[PDB]
């Protein structure tokens, strides 16, 4: 259940965190970009697999703020991940070139992070803990969590609650509490969803005060 990150991943997490220090809100752009890719994959599968979308008939990205819990949630209904995939895909990693590319560019990698497929780690810039709950058609719902010093994966004792997809839950750092603010979230989600071809909603409030999904693109 408990794993260590690959040496290269530790170096990469540090690089990413060190360079994006001043431009932190791109973590949201990167997570949204990953959710898009997840949806594209499931959509490509729905073409050859008639049952692919069985677990969840929708193809969306929903974001919600839990200010009391101090949590940020980014859930997609994409391909999702198996237990093995959570361990390999997040715990392991043009890797060597990217390393030299990043260092020589820090001595704006904001674009070089999205280029390569490692924007997920940028979450650690605003979170102390990152939790990945995911449901894949060929496995049971699992949870991956890490504070960057190690990571573990277990079976979700809650069972299949997603159907299919992934929820990225970020335990926000104290100085990152502005991201629990709906409007701070909407400005960032409306800015980073304008290129995404799947609908992105933010659990917002309207006034008396009812809550519901508000589309962002
Ligand atoms: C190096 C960081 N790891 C990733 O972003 C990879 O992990 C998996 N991943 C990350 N976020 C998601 C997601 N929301 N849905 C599906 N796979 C994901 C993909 O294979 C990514 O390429």
């Amino acid at each position: 259940e408990k794993f260590a990150f690959q040496a290269e991943v530790n170096r990469m997490m540090k690089l990413i965190i060190n360079s994006l220090y001043k431009n932190k809100e791109i973590f949201l752009r990167e997570l949204i970009s990953n959710a898009s890719d997840a949806l594209d994959k499931i959509r490509l599968i729905s073409l050859t697999d008639e049952n692919a979308l069985a677990g969840n008939e929708e193809l969306t990205v929903k974001i919600k703020c839990d200010k009391e819990k101090n949590l940020l949630h980014v859930t997609d209904t994409g391909v999702g991940m198996t237990r093995e995939e959570l361990v390999k895909n997040l715990g392991t990693i043009g890797t060597s070139e990217f390393l030299n590319k990043m260092t020589e560019a820090q001595e704006s990698t904001s674009e070089l992070i999205g280029q390569f497929g490692v924007g997920f780690y940028s979450a650690f810039l605003v979170a102390d803990k990152v939790i990945v709950t995911s449901k894949h058609n060929n496995d049971t719902q699992h949870i991956w969590e890490s504070d960057s010093n190690e990571f573990s994966v277990i079976a979700d004792p809650r069972g299949n609650t997603l159907g299919r997809g992934t929820t990225i839950t970020l335990v926000l750092k104290e100085e990152a509490s502005d991201y629990l603010e709906l409007d701070t979230i909407k400005n960032l989600v409306k800015k980073y969803s304008q290129f995404i071809n799947f609908p992105i909603y933010v659990w917002s409030s309207k006034t008396k005060t009812v809550w519901d999904w508000e589309l962002m693109n």
